[PDB]
């Protein structure tokens, strides 16, 4: 089998994907935000705290002739940015794209923090990480991914997202017309239960490329290329007038700027970010400040290859029993 969606940005500045999936019987759409950096998919649904929901689509378990509750289970996440959700869990059947898996685990969110309740867009996220980081208890669950593994023509699933457009998220195969070149694949350590990888090093602008091994996830679920102190500062060097604010918490830059593009290593391929992948505007509505897409993880503990990086690349997330990570331009 195979499956193939359709993902979109859920605002102009690409802060996040949403990618429409089917729950139940009869179907219950709703849009998810697909992350390879967590392993729940959790919806809001009739069980969600009412003061909490605003605007987004429910599942309803009891609407659903195929969701049973999975007794005694229960998931609890916090994610990096601080946000956070909680509830039961029911199975049902999920599809994506055509692709159909029975027995899903469906985690049904009782709460979640302020930062979901407050984006409409998001009904819930789908994680595409290593089912090792589900958090369902007492037993853990598996990814919907590691659910179809076995049906799908091959383990892999890749993505290509957008620039202020439209993607796409597939199931089984590998589109070989979505993308230039040849794919250059890199090995992958589960050891942390992310998609973690060494890049090979980094160019700013048309400027010389630093070989160096850069270890980070590849993680559709954040909007932003977190990389070292060091690599952050030498983009930053080249963009006249930009700097870290404490205050607005990264670095900022003239708006009337032109940015650079910045350049990643896969081996010994390179990656190209353009210059305007990197501009998320304006720090607050009408400021001549605007935010940068490159920021440093040095609070983080890892970099992450968030959508700035990966946008840039059709991306392979091979799960065979040794998983590796392939990415070409396109």
């Amino acid at each position: 089998s195979t499956g193939s969606a359709t993902t979109t940005p859920i605002d102009s500045l690409d802060d996040a994907y949403i990618t429409p999936v089917q729950i139940g019987t009869p179907a219950q759409t709703l849009n998810l935000d697909f992350d390879t950096g967590s392993s729940d998919l959790w919806v809001f649904s009739s069980e969600t705290t009412a003061s909490e929901v605003d605007g987004q689509t429910i599942y309803t378990p009891s609407k659903s002739t195929t969701a049973k509750l999975l007794s005694g289970a229960t998931w609890s996440i916090s994610y990096g940015d601080g946000s956070s959700s909680s509830g039961d869990v029911y199975t049902d059947t999920v599809s994506v794209g055509g692709l159909t898996v029975t027995g899903q685990a469906v985690e049904s969110a009782k709460k979640v923090s302020s930062s979901f309740t407050e984006d409409s867009t998001i009904d819930g996220l789908l994680g595409l990480a290593f089912s090792t980081l589900n958090t369902v208890s007492p037993t853990q669950q598996k990814t919907f991914f590691d659910n179809a593994k076995a049906s799908l023509d091959s383990p892999v699933f890749t993505a290509d997202l957008g620039y202020h457009a439209p993607g796409t998220y597939n199931f089984g195969f590998i589109d070989t017309t979505a993308y230039t070149g040849s794919i250059t694949y890199t090995a992958v350590s589960t050891k942390q239960g992310f998609w973690e990888w060494t890049s090979t090093g980094y160019a700013v602008g048309s400027g010389t490329f630093k070989s160096t091994s850069i270890d980070g996830i590849a993680d559709t679920g954040t909007t932003l290329l977190y990389l070292p102190a060091t690599v952050v500062s030498a983009y930053w060097a080249q963009v006249s007038g930009a700097k870290s604010s404490s205050s607005v918490g990264g670095y900022v830059f003239p708006c009337s700027a032109t940015l650079p593009s910045f350049t990643f290593g896969v081996g010994s391929a390179r990656i190209v970010i353009p210059g305007d992948y990197i501009d998320f505007g304006p720090i607050s509505t009408g400021s001549s400040s605007c935010f940068g897409g490159i920021q440093s993880s040095a609070g983080i503990g890892i970099n992450i290859f968030g959508d700035v990086a990966l946008k840039a690349a059709f991306v392979v997330f091979n799960g065979a029993t040794t998983p590796t990570l392939g990415f070409a331009s396109k």
